[PDB]
RNA sequence: AGUUCGGCCAUCCUACGGCGGAAACUCCUUAACUCGUUCCGAAUUAAGAAGAGAAGCGCCGUCAGGCCCCGCCAGUACUGCGAUCGGAGACGUCGUGGGAACACGGGGUGCCGAACC
C-alpha cells in the first residue's frame, strides 16, 4: 500500500528575497494528500517554513521494477512512552516500498508505535556482504533450505467448507 | 552659521576629555532711581559697555553606560479548533491554524517650521 513520491517546495517569495531555494524529498505515503501532509510537517521543523507561507511544485510518484530481492537497511526515529529513540532495522524485499510496509508492521507489532510517530531517516539497498542482522543474513546464502514452517495451516483451511469427514487428514511433510 | 517662538518628546539623555567664536547669544560692570531678598543685588528689579573665549552653548572624540533599528534566539516556549490517541495517574502525543521573551552578535547616535541678522 506503500509508494513512493519525491516532492519539492519553497517559500513564497517576496521582495528581500526574489527566486527562494528549492528544497526536495523523498515520502514513502498511502497517497498523494497524506504526502504532501509530511513534507510539510519536515520543511517546517528543518527550515521553518509553514505550509502557509510556502507552495508545493510536484509531487512525482515513482513506480520500481520488483523481479529480484534485495535487502534494504531503514534508519529511524520513533516515540514511546518514556521518550524518543532512533532504530536501525534491516528487511529482503523487492521494492523500496515493500520494505516500508514491512517496516511499518514490525513497529506497530514490536513497539507498538504508530506511523505519525516514527520519522524515517534514511533508505538505502545494501550489498550480501554488508548486512549486519541475524534474520536477514541468513538468507543471503547459496542454497539456502528449510521444510515448509506450518503445514498445518494447509489442512485447517479445507476443514472450513469440508465440515465433516470420515478420516482426519494428515499433514503432508 | 546665529538668535527669538514652536512641533514630535533620549538616534536628542548622562559622564569625561577636547576644538571654536566676524556677527549673534552668553559670561561680565554698576547701586542714583524702580522693585526686591525667613539675612544676603546669590536670586531678582533697574542702569550700563572696560574685559573674555574660562564656562554655559555649538562641534569633535570614547573596544564609554543608556537609548533606537536589524539579525539570531526559534517554527523552540506557550496556545485556538478536532481526536473511541497513550498513561493508574501526574502529564504527554498526533491532525489542522496562530506564534513569543530573555540572552547573543552586528549597526546607528535629532529632524521638521515661521520670523529676523
Ligand atoms: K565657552
Amino acid at each position: 500500500m506503500m509508494q513512493k513520491y519525491i516532492v519539492y517546495g519553497r517559500r513564497l517569495p517576496s521582495e528581500k528575497f526574489p527566486e527562494p531555494e528549492v528544497f526536495r524529498m523523498t515520502i514513502y505515503a498511502p497517497n498523494e494528500i497524506v504526502a504532501k501532509s509530511r513534507f510539510w510537517y519536515h520543511l517546517k521543523s528543518l527550515k521553518k517554513i509553514k505550509r502557509t507561507h510556502g507552495e508545493i511544485l510536484d509531487c512525482q510518484h515513482i513506480e520500481e521494477n520488483g523481479d529480484f530481492v534485495k535487502n534494504f537497511g531503514v534508519l529511524l526515529r520513533y516515540r514511546s512512552r518514556v521518550g524518543q529513540h532512533n532504530m536501525y532495522r534491516e528487511v529482503r524485499e523487492t521494492t523500496s516500498a515493500r520494505a516500508m510496509d514491512k517496516v511499518y508492521s514490525e513497529m506497530a507489532g514490536q513497539c507498538r508505535a504508530r506511523y505519525h510517530d516514527i520519522q524515517i531517516i534514511n533508505v538505502k539497498e545494501v550489498a550480501d556482504e554488508d548486512v549486519r542482522r541475524e534474520k536477514v543474513a541468513m538468507f543471503t546464502q547459496k542454497g539456502v533450505r528449510f521444510p515448509h514452517p506450518c503445514p498445518y495451516v494447509h489442512v485447517k483451511r479445507a476443514a472450513r467448507t469440508a465440515r465433516f469427514q470420515d478420516r482426519a487428514p494428515h499433514v503432508p511433510q
